[PDB]
């Protein structure tokens, strides 16, 4: 089944709307490339959303170990709640907000300023406040975002991270990635589903595992299965969680993760694969292209439950 | 005592362990401390149980607040999945780990001295192999746990990271407040219970809401609950969340907290409060106390449920 939900919709739009993206900030980021290169930042902080960011813990994979930088999340509280200002002279911050307007957004990226970290904001609304606080603006360039379940502004989100990246390290298998990046979500937009409804029917609650980029792109899909589907769905790691859905890249973590999926199976759980719609994919695009078919694939797992994605 | 479980037993010998943790770890941490204000770290990574690590999401709001310096917790996968060295020159990698055996976490360690970082480790066993890697030990004193749900070793852990934070900034209230921990912690083991032992009957999904150090200790919360109760119970920050359990810590976070909790409830949740013990206990130990009145707590709720949290 395929759906007219907007959800949808904007999904299916990804692909273009990224390539689009990806040609109109080539520049920028190149240019904020020799910025890093210069500044060398000695970590990378996210501000967002705290630790339940998701498009963080997907940051903190991807410069860790594209850029060998510790990468973390910033907690929202530190800066609002406790007042403090932290010591971040030579770090790399990067706010990420679509609206870029939320007051503990404001908050965050003023006393990042203030604490002397070089400052990037990935935001969706190039007119908004926060432009003014921050270095630099890195335009999502997602369109409007009129669905309630996040979609393609999230998938924008993660092409403006590694394009930032792959700008930065110049890592010649990362800009090859992202230069594939908008082909292989379309291939993963016209491949066939990798979650259907009947493997959902009668599931109320729902474990999904994953590892490494694996584990963060688990966070996303438990968070729509809860807001779209009504299940009660929980991401761990495959490695740490010592009926389960199993985020399946083929990345350096495949092996150790596909044997610890063998051990839950053999232990009696019930599985549900999501797998690759291609085994030649690049591994830090992976991620993207599993999310984007996902994205798809559950507005029609909504409907067939009965629920309209869209409310 | 209220039960005969092994569990309270082990939670009321808290704050006189932690009386004598203190007391012996004097001397290395004063020493750590003066190291530290040389060092300058630029940060403080925590290796741990992954980015997961509950200690570590205390150790993060500890020295971010009292100390100005940005925390975190290492993920594991990084060095031992993808293979990768991180940049960790100026640093300060501190490793928390009850054994200091496990071969990852003494993988994680090595890679930390590698990569240039300053290296401390909290551990339990003074004679285990991390002590080789490390440039200093604070052993956590707290002695065996016959108890399947640890909770002196966790307050054993707060505990020793509010000593390493006291004697590298020398912040006054912080080292008076850590000088008084004993006193907090054993005077919420005299208060009355705050999660009464029948409180969660037919309760099967928990949501425990916090902010700020309310949020680091809601974590290690929801995970008692679901080891010694058997509720599927998840940890989130009230500001995000956007059955209830409140941790309510009375600290700078409060205000924001309380009116969170306020809308939940009166949105039609079931709330049940874990207040603190006491009005006037240092805010920065207030997360200590709170845990040891719910330590003693839980092992009755556990019972009250029909489960033995010794063995469950």
């Amino acid at each position: 089944m395929t759906t007219n939900t907007i959800m949808e919709q904007e999904a299916r739009t990804a692909p273009q709307k990224i390539a689009e993206q990806l040609l109109a900030n080539d520049a920028i980021t190149e240019s904020l490339g020799s910025v890093l290169r210069e500044f060398k930042p000695k970590f990378v902080m996210i501000v967002g959303r705290g630790s339940s960011d998701h498009a963080g813990v997907f940051a903190k994979y991807l410069f860790e170990i594209e850029a060998s930088i510790p990468t973390f999340a910033a907690a929202p509280s530190v800066a609002s709640v406790y007042g403090k200002t932290l010591k971040l002279a030579g770090g790399l911050v990067i706010v990420i907000s679509q609206s870029g307007r939320s007051p503990d957004i404001l908050a965050q990226a003023r006393m990042a300023k203030n604490a002397g970290a070089f400052c990037v904001a990935l935001v969706n609304d190039e007119t908004a406040p926060i432009k003014d606080i921050v270095d630099v603006v890195i335009p999502l360039r997602a369109g409007e975002e009129k669905a309630v379940a996040a979609t393609k502004s999230y998938l924008a989100t993660l092409s403006a991270l590694l394009q930032v990246a792959a700008k930065w390290t110049q890592n010649e298998s990362l800009v090859e990635a992202v230069n594939s990046l908008p082909q292989a979500l379309q291939a993963a937009v016209d491949a066939e589903p990798q979650l259907r409804a009947g493997s959902l029917t009668d599931v109320k609650n729902l474990v999904v595992l994953g590892r490494g980029f694996g584990y963060a792109v688990s966070k996303e899909i438990a968070l729509k299965l809860k807001e779209v589907c009504a299940i009660h769905a929980e991401a761990f790691s495959s490695a740490e969680f010592l009926s389960i859905l199993d985020v399946c890249i083929r990345d350096e973590s495949y092996g150790s993760h596909v044997e610890q999926i063998a051990n839950v199976k053999q232990r009696g759980a019930n599985l549900i694969h999501l797998h690759q719609t291609s085994a030649d994919i690049h591994p830090r695009i992976a991620p993207l292209a599993l999310l984007q078919r996902f994205y798809i694939d559950v507005a029609a797992v909504a409907i067939a439950l009965g629920i309209n994605p869209d409310k």
